[PDB]
């Protein structure tokens, strides 16, 4: 209710956006900033244990919003995460982008400024518009960014309608210097909207490091760090790799021949590697209904593509981790799993994906209610059961049971329905402790022990402290827990630790 | 720094309402810029024309000074009357970094309606020094701005970038032409293996854009307007960096232009982007070595086409640590060495090389070079009417009584005294008058 000649206000305004510098600004960008900022709510519940009968997993699958994972990740994963790959939602005309942060509790908390004009900025943000969509990758981006490595690097899937937006955002987060490079990827062959005689056949891989100065992307008689490595690569070498090496033949493993017959081996990543007909949409589609979920997943990613993208980014042996919390079909883990049996390597996965009700009208409906046991059908039953049909898949043909498929579920309950293990796993997440070091020994429901520290949820001094009469290892109570006075005293000296 | 913490709050306040936007130092005197009035003209430099076709008056045009003069003075006639700009403009890498030029103008004249040098204009200039991106971006803006009034309803307009730029010039032209006018990206391959792969990266590509004036009017078939236009046709080894170094050396020019783009390139671009037989105008206003007419000029020469071109080079001087100094002031005997030296002779040599192998009469390969002097008392009377015919919607495809008056079609005199005063036979003319 004021003066149209707000001019000044407009004028003032402008000129300190020029003042203020290069910015790529949109509405609502202030409280995406906030969100980054907010505790985490969240705490973690034990869902299932897949194995594909080998064998504790060294991988996980937690379920919810990518916003309260990372959050929760950060506390025993900053700066060790030596990949991210996600293909988030492209802000397309065909499927356009709703902003969901507009719901979360504590969004509407951090607008504890006005709760009247709201609605002007509401229509503003809007559907399918940049300002929605930046907004939504704004703070999982950061975070992404805090669980990097310094040799870490991100890539993200992008099209045309939010490439550029994409490129320039990721530049404020991290860093221009650490824009790595992008790839082109062709999408098909003929385009069929063809109303103005362009046939747009590609999308676009953009890479970002956390350090570029750490960034590698290339793919004597005395024992040395040689340790010659697989001498079978899945090849074409059908008829001149096909045959025989103390007596024994050995014959290449099934899949994969010989790289023999009866500074020039390092590659490097290829701006345009994936402009071939291999990487096109065709091939995914044919990966998910050899699956038989082609039916419920209508626009994966490729196995091969990120293949290539897992292989020129981590290592073999050192235990990386990879995550993606846009998971969708479960797509990445399928390649980590397939790519660690081919050179019978030790990478492990972190995957995230919501958990957004299944409509009636769609056939993944039925197929989660009747094949696959559940009451409301979630998106994440069918990532999980991709998993499952891969790495089963991947395991009757490899043979090395050195060699894991096995994942743990996991879902976020808002901080009693926790189990005394939940309890306790939560807390040696908040202790250092990762997803992967050994879901921690048992001691009777009340004490547990992780590496070479303990973790105590029903501190009554049992064999609790007559067990805690071991020294030198570190002992995490629970401070929010129930707590009996004398242990707590007895239990004397100072390697302990409440939280 | 108590009270900046609602200056900077009741500016994200007044971003959110004033909802996305891509923002750095200068935006506003750069699109200021744009409206400012033209402040040169045109004066007539030379005239060439490959073999003895005689046709006195080339409908090709190359206009030597600043393209921001240049569009604006343009803009009178040429407004929505351009088929199909093509632009590759500096990208303001890391070795070749940009300086913003346009602080050495009538941005003076802008900064004096505002406040002038000024303790507030040492602050500006210094967070927008060397390769900054709003540097460029503020050079961009009015140049884009005026391109796109010269594009037809049916106008293309393409613009070569790498990834320094992509993203900011994307949002910059969005910004311009509309987002919904943005046709699509194109992508070449510019070599195999990179100079050198610090990270295990090897980095092999760079970016076309293509924005419509009006995309509801847009074609990019090949025909007369079916093969159509993929966006990775150029992601082929054809069209690599070497390809275009290789036609300069054929022409003698390799040592005098360091990064040209190639001649197979630019074809397919004109072809998709232009029909042969309706006097379609292209327009290339960073001309560089003049790869794109060039390419116009084979490509009207196997379908025989009618298209026409206008260049426009900047006249920057050569120094005489680069070959091309010797080269401008002797072969061309040019007193001072400039870029658009080399630019013309690298036309000519074309026009040359493509006519020894035509057989047609009446193929276009000559062309005239205009000047841009700012002057607006160094004009031959022609000059001064040749500007007086530009300014009522002739354009310079068009030709225009012994140092008195001119009839550009049924139309011009400087001295308008008694030979032309009963000259007055052709009643209904509608003859304009100069001041
Ligand atoms: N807040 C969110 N948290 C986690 N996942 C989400 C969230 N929002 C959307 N997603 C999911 O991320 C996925 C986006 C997909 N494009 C991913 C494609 C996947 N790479 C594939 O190969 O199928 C979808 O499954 C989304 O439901
Ligand atoms: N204000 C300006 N006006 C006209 N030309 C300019 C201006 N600034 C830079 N240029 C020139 O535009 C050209 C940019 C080049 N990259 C174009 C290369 C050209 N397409 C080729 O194939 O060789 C350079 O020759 C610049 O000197």
């Amino acid at each position: 209710v004021s003066l149209s000649a707000i001019k000044m206000l407009l004028g003032f305004n402008e000129s300190m956006n020029d003042i203020s510098g290069y910015e790529l600004t949109w509405t609502g960008k202030g409280f995406a900033n906030a969100l980054y900022s907010e505790p985490c709510q969240k705490q973690l519940k034990l869902q299932e244990s897949f194995t594909p009968q080998t064998s504790h997993p060294n991988n996980a699958i937690i379920i919810g919003d990518n916003l309260d994972a990372l959050k929760l990740l950060k506390s025993a994963y900053s700066e060790k995460i030596k990949m991210i790959y996600i293909d988030p939602p492209y802000n397309t005309g065909n499927d356009e982008f709703i902003y969901p942060d507009n719901f979360r509790q504590d969004y509407q908390k951090i607008l504890r400024e006005v709760g009247e004009s709201l609605k002007f900025f509401k229509n503003t943000q809007g559907s399918g518009t940049h300002s929605g969509w930046l907004s939504f990758m704004l703070p999982r981006l950061k975070l992404a960014r805090d669980l990097l490595k310094e040799d870490g690097v991100i890539f993200i899937s992008i099209d045309d309608n939010e490439c550029a937006n994409l490129k320039i955002l990721c530049d404020e987060i991290f860093g221009e210097d650490n824009f790595v490079g992008d790839f082109i990827r062709k999408t098909k062959s003929t385009t069929n909207d063809a109303k103005i005689g362009l046939n747009y056949q590609h999308e676009f891989l953009l890479c970002y490091a956390k350090d570029k100065n750490y960034t590698n992307l290339l793919g004597n008689d005395p024992n040395g760090a040689w340790i010659n490595d697989n001498p079978s690569a899945k090849s074409g070498n059908m008829k001149t790799g096909y045959f025989g090496v103390t007596n024994k033949v050995d014959y290449p493993p099934v899949g994969m021949f010989w790289r023999f017959s009866q500074k020039t081996t390092q590659k490097t990543f290829d701006s345009l590697i994936f402009s071939d007909n291999c990487y096109m949409n065709q091939a995914a589609t044919k990966e998910l209904l050899n699956l038989g979920m082609g039916e419920y997943f209508t626009y994966p990613k490729g196995v091969e593509f990120m293949k290539k993208i897992i292989l020129h980014s981590t290592t073999p042996n050192e235990g990386d981790i990879i995550l993606d919390f846009f998971a969708g079909s479960g797509t990445t883990v399928h390649a980590v799993m397939e790519l660690n049996a081919e050179d019978k390597g030790n990478r492990e996965f972190i995957l995230v994906q919501i958990d957004e009700e299944i409509k009636e009208d769609e056939s993944a409906y039925d197929f989660c209610k009747k094949e696959l046991k559940s009451a409301k059908p979630v998106i994440s039953d069918i990532t999980i059961e991709r998993v499952k049909r891969a790495a089963q898949k991947i395991s009757q043909l490899s043979k090395d049971s050195g060699l894991d498929l096995g994942f743990k579920v996991y879902t976020l309950q808002d901080k009693s329905d926790l189990t005394p293990f939940d309890k306790a796993l939560n807390l040696a997440l908040q202790c250092g402790k990762t997803l992967n070091q050994a879901l921690e020994i048992i001691i009777k429901d009340k004490l547990y022990k992780c590496e070479d520290a303990y973790f105590c949820i029903v501190c009554d001094e049992e064999a609790q402290e007559y067990l805690a009469k071991s020294k030198n290892e570190m002992i995490f109570l629970d401070g929010y827990e129930e707590i009996d006075l004398e242990a707590f005293l007895n239990l004397n000296a100072s390697f302990k630790e409440r939280l």
